RNA sequence: AUGAGGUGGCAAGAAAUGGGCUACAUUUUCUACCCCAGAAAAUUUAGC
């Protein structure tokens, strides 16, 4: 298996485990991934029965970044861009799961694209007459959100 | 007067058959894009 590594660890990953696969047990896959992963490589992960994350560049340059991040300072912006379907979600999803399994609290917005369109319950806030509530889209996030942080709540 | 004008009136129904016009969707429709996204829901006439 040249393609795969065990080390299954991401705080452990450098440039020797690059283009090679480190497993997500099922554990990890349902706390720290209820929405992040893409649509199309849950219907891998459900066909193969095993979520498997090649160890890329991008990641592992976005990790030694917040390997050494001093948290004293402000909070830094990273954006990863690329060409489409280059893997910056998957890349995104692997900083995701190193920094979960260091007791970070997550806060992973898996798509904003869906807040801008297609939304049929469109209300008025009763805090702030101005502004629409989205309740749909806000409650799916929320049981979401207590799945990956239900510890520290 | 087979020319030019005035006045009023003339409104039509039945089938049997032939044709024409419209919409007819899941391989669909709406938005973004111009193709890796999100939501909704038997007879018979021609042609190659
Ligand atoms: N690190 C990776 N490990 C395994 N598969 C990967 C990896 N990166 C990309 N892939 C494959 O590429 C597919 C697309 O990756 P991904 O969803 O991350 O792309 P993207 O660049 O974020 O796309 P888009 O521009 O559409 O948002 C994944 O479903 C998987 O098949
Ligand atoms: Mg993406
Ligand atoms: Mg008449």
């Amino acid at each position: 298996a040249i393609s795969r590594t065990n080390e299954n660890d991401p705080a452990k990953h450098g440039d020797q485990h690059e283009g090679q696969h480190y497993n997500i047990s099922p554990q990890d896959l349902e706390t720290v991934f209820p929405h992040g992963l893409p649509p199309r490589f849950v219907m891998q992960v459900k066909t193969f029965s095993e979520a498997c994350l090649m160890v890329r560049k991008p990641a592992l340059e976005l990790l030694h970044y917040l390997k050494n991040t001093s948290f004293a300072y402000p909070a830094i912006r990273y954006l990863l861009y690329g060409e489409k379907g280059t893997g910056k979600t998957l890349s995104l999803c692997h900083v995701i799961h190193f920094c979960a399994k260091q007791d970070w609290l997550i806060l992973h917005i898996p798509d904003a694209h869906l807040w801008v369109k297609n939304c049929r319950d469109l209300l008025q806030s009763s805090y702030n007459k101005q502004r629409f509530d989205q309740p749909l889209e806000a409650s799916t996030w929320l049981k979401n959100f207590k799945t990956t942080n239900e510890r520290f709540l």
